């Protein structure tokens, strides 16, 4: 039941219940010859919202506002961007002028503004650091070393034990490491490993493109990772 690719026109934002309070935004864009998928997050923060991550744009990213009004009708205040990439920061300008306060790592907002993309303006305190986690409202924060990027950043919901791998995690569609321009190849299985240390628990993890599934999502990055990084 959970939105594909072929099912999802470019421009259009698909949301997919996950628990109470829990969902994940989908939706599509142009990249590199092809169309792709990708997914943020939707935490419910008591009568507001928490969004991780934009909708690949600025397009996108209206219809992800109009879709959360619509399906959910309450207002998004905070968002958080997982790494510097458009995927993920691509539309930030569209929910800052719409009431929401953006917010990234220092080294993210530093990357975004190198790569010439929209930079979240709020600075995220307490990650500069391996293993480093702070709260967020309804969710926990987690910096688990470089790896799809040097910034990446993981979120946890414990309400639901919820873990979404954003980037740094591939859905096992993946037979590659995909965009590995930023990546650093011999940390990533390091970075995993302290994903899988510190969420042991979690019940459904969510890749920053394509299908969630179980924690073997996890070992399966690491194995694409090390396969192609040899
Ligand atoms: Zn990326
Ligand atoms: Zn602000
Ligand atoms: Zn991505």
């Amino acid at each position: 039941e959970y939105p594909t690719v072929n099912e999802i026109p470019v421009g259009e934002v698909r949301l997919y219940q996950i628990a109470d309070g829990v969902w994940s935004h989908i939706a599509t864009q142009s990249f590199d010859g092809a169309v792709y998928p990708s997914n943020g997050l939707i935490v419910r923060d008591g009568d507001e919202l928490l969004l991780i991550d934009t909708a690949w744009g600025a397009k996108n990213t209206a219809a992800l506002l109009a879709e959360i009004e619509k399906q959910i009708g309450l207002p998004v205040t905070r968002a958080v961007s997982t790494h510097f990439h458009d995927d993920r920061v691509g539309g930030v300008d569209v929910l800052r002028k719409a009431g929401v306060a953006t917010y990234a790592s220092p080294s993210t907002r530093r990357l975004a503004e190198a790569e010439g993309n929209e930079i979240p303006t709020h600075s995220l305190e307490g990650l500069s650091s391996s293993g480093d986690a702070v709260r967020f409202g309804p969710v926990e924060l987690f910096y688990p070393g470089a790896a799809h990027s040097t910034d990446n950043l993981v979120v946890y919901v414990p309400s639901a034990n919820v873990l979404y791998g954003g980037c740094a995690v591939l859905a096992l569609s993946r037979t590659s490491a995909g965009n590995v321009a930023d990546a650093d190849l011999a940390e990533w299985p390091t970075s995993v490993e302290r994903i899988q240390k510190h969420y042991p628990e979690a019940e459904v993890v969510i890749p920053g493109h394509g299908l969630p599934g179980g924690l073997d999502l996890l070992q399966h990055t690491a194995n694409v990772v090390t396969a192609h990084k040899n």
